[PDB]
């Protein structure tokens, strides 16, 4: 994006300011020039960037999160990148080691030995202490002037809590002397020793990060464990679905309001000219042979690899993510312990309306479920992956991307109040999507390029978004229109080849190419008239060809139509009945499910479960408010719902949605991707 601008470079050491000057030096000839002011606290730079002095630092897991505390909301524009063998990664884990046999799992740590890193380290005090202080269990709440921090000797029984001078128990299984063992380096300090600790049999859970298993035991990894936060052990290699939390990567920050693009741009020349691999000199990243401590780590981490830029939408917040951010909520802010899944759902709401019936819900359950509002599903989702707000129901595509953002599906919308709904329910009925063709048996899915398609509206399951990401899956290109010679899918831009069979309304002048009933050929109805007066392929559901042909449309287009006249292109090549779908099909889109976290998950469940005896299709109470009818229409649930289909424990999205749907959505999202999932895929490292 094009200036001539200099970028003030933040640096809180000569050392580094040293090396910041070096950098501008290689480059005072390009558009972006660097700047280089020094100051003495990280923070000061926080202050210096949210006081327009200076634009940009690296920040520390930690010191980006207060970096983004009003009144300066700075937010991470740029992360490091790490790996060697796998690739590359924006990440690292805290767990918790236990020994293989011992018999507790995270609800029993009452009592426990604990062996841990040092006083005030993300890995062995921030995250865990703080986890355990949001959960209950270490009840720590409200520090005026309360006798505080180090309570957690009323939780363990006895630690070992490097460098801590505030109480005895905390110190009591340190090795050494009396006066060395619990010194900040006193050996069971850091990694390694909070680790030979427990080898000691001095703890029961040494809180570390992931790769001390393998760094100190690789022989005897197998007699240790992790103890995971959903009451469960999962072996050492299982970390990346068993840790407490993944102290992000070191993040450039920045204004959100101002001119971002050009550090990222300086950046990014710099980056690389100057990288991994520089032919020579000025290195960007540069981290051999034990260099004196003071030189390493200057302005960037000398580990790195890699500049990656951030998705605009981050924030602090999301960066982050959950678990550290709310461990850090915990001991860097208050006192705050009674209040987990504080038993009462906030559901998130999209539009006025929606709040106005959930404020009908809230009110009739008496407040058991209580109701946010936004004005996107976008959103919502994003409340739902910061805690904000607890579920939300969901269409069979926004559960990709949150399944994706990690919001797992709960219950399961069915729309036939006769089918599945108890022991009646195996797995809610969704609908099929069929490409549907005419005689000539000289067309095939793999033949259709080129031919006229037909299409529902763009944007919609059926005639758009399977077909088309199916194509996609085969082309690689998002070239939609040209694909085809031309065809219609309402809606879509004049110009483009897929309006030129359009007719309008009928063909007097009105509305040549527009999504709705003034078209000719607007609807599942419309397009299977679009076979019928001009196209060559018609993407539709299942019920459409025996919804209109034998005496069922009386339109004169249709006048003479019987079920021979139409057969379906299997994906595999063949061809066949109308008649016959579960086996000929394009997808099978299931129905809209709620998401949430895996935490919220389980008493979710309930809480609907519940609320339909009341409200439901045969409810309770359901004189006073039915849950599934609308002052309009499809408020919070699809009105014409029925039942809510419980999906058993730990669903992946990819389960609930099938390899087909699944298949066609992530291809047709390769193409034009939005904020949000743009997000959620880079936070899938998180």
């Amino acid at each position: 994006a094009p200036p001539k601008t200099t970028v003030r470079w933040c640096t809180i050491s000569s050392a580094e300011e040293k090396k910041c000057n070096s950098l501008k030096d290689h480059m005072q000839q390009e558009r972006v020039t660097l700047s280089c002011v020094q100051k003495a606290t990280y923070l000061d730079c926080i202050k210096a960037i949210s006081n327009n002095e200076a634009d940009a630092i690296s920040l520390d897991g930690g010191q980006v999160f207060e970096a983004g505390l009003a009144p300066y909301k700075l937010k991470p524009i740029a992360a490091e990148v790490y790996e060697r063998s796998g690739g590359s990664t924006t990440s690292y884990y805290a767990v918790a080691v236990v020994k293989k046999g011992t018999d507790f799992m995270i609800k029993d740590l009452r009592g426990k030995t604990s062996c841990h890193t040092g006083l005030g380290r993300s890995a062995g005090w921030n995250i865990p202490i703080g986890t355990l202080i949001h959960r209950e269990d270490i009840e720590w709440e409200g520090i005026e002037s309360g006798i505080s921090e180090q309570a957690v000797a009323k939780f363990f029984s006895a630690s070992c809590v490097p460098g801590a001078t505030i109480e005895q128990k905390l110190c009591r299984q340190c090795k050494g002397d009396a006066k060395t063992k619990c010194l900040r380096n006193g050996p069971y300090s850091g990694y390694s020793g909070a680790f030979q600790c427990l080898k000691d049999g001095k703890g029961d859970v040494a809180f570390v990060k992931h790769t001390t298993v393998q760094e100190n035991a690789p022989e005897e990894k197998d007699e240790y464990e992790l103890l995971c936060l959903d009451g469960s052990r999962q072996p050492v290699d299982s970390y990346k679905t068993c840790n407490w939390a993944r102290v992000a990567a070191h993040a450039v920050v920045a204004r959100d309001d101002s001119k971002i693009d050009d550090i990222w741009s300086f950046l990014g020349m710099q980056a690389y000219s100057l990288g991994v691999d520089t032919t020579s000199d000025f290195h960007l990243f540069g981290p051999p042979g034990k260099k004196d401590p003071v030189l390493k780590d200057l302005l960037f981490k000398d580990s790195a690899i890699m500049l990656k830029r951030v998705p605009e939408l981050m924030d602090s917040q999301l960066y982050l993510g959950f678990e550290y951010y709310s461990a850090i909520q915990s001991l860097r802010k208050d006192q705050l312990t009674v209040g987990p899944r504080e038993n009462k759902i906030q559901w998130c709401a999209v539009g006025k309306d929606e709040k106005s019936k959930c404020d009908r819900w809230s009110v009739v359950s008496n407040g058991e479920v209580e109701c946010t509002i936004l004005d996107d599903n976008k959103d919502c989702i994003v409340k739902i992956t910061k805690g904000e707000a607890d579920a939300i129901s969901l269409d069979g595509g926004f559960v990709y991307t949150a399944g994706v953002c990690g919001l797992v599906p709960v219950v399961g919308e069915s729309y036939e109040d006769e089918t599945q709904c108890s022991k009646d329910e195996e797995q809610p009925a969704y609908y099929f999507a069929v490409a549907v063709v005419k005689k000539s048996s000289a067309i095939t899915w793999n033949n259709l390029q080129g031919k006229k398609s037909c299409h529902t509206a763009v944007g919609r399951t059926a005639g758009w978004n399977i077909p088309m990401g199916l194509i996609h899956n085969k082309t690689g290109s998002c070239d939609f229109d040209d694909y085809f010679s031309e065809g219609c899918a309402p809606g879509s831009p004049p110009n483009s080849r897929l309006c030129k069979l359009c007719q309008g309304s009928g063909e007097n002048l009105l509305e040549k190419c527009v999504a709705s009933s003034h078209e000719k050929y607007y609807g599942y109805t419309g397009a299977l008239r679009c076979l019928v007066e001009q196209g060559d392929v018609a993407f539709i559901k299942h019920s459409t060809v025996g919804e209109n042909v034998s005496g069922s449309n009386k339109d004169d287009w249709a006048k003479g139509l019987t079920r021979d006249d139409f057969e379906l292109l299997c994906t595999n090549g063949k061809r066949a009945k109308t008649m016959d779908y579960k086996t000929c099909h394009l997808a099978k889109v299931p129905t809209h499910a709620v998401v949430a976290r895996p935490e919220k998950a389980n008493k979710i469940r309930e809480l609907l479960e519940g609320q339909e005896k009341l409200f439901g299709l045969h409810g309770t109470e359901k004189e006073r408010f039915m849950m599934f009818q609308s002052q309009t229409k499809d408020l919070l649930f699809k009105a014409l719902t029925k039942c809510l289909v419980k999906l058993r424990q730990g669903i992946t999205y990819k389960e609930f949605l099938g390899d087909e749907y699944y298949a066609s959505v992530a291809s047709l999202n390769t193409c034009n991707p939005s904020d949000l999932l743009q997000v959620c895929t880079f936070l899938e490292d998180k």
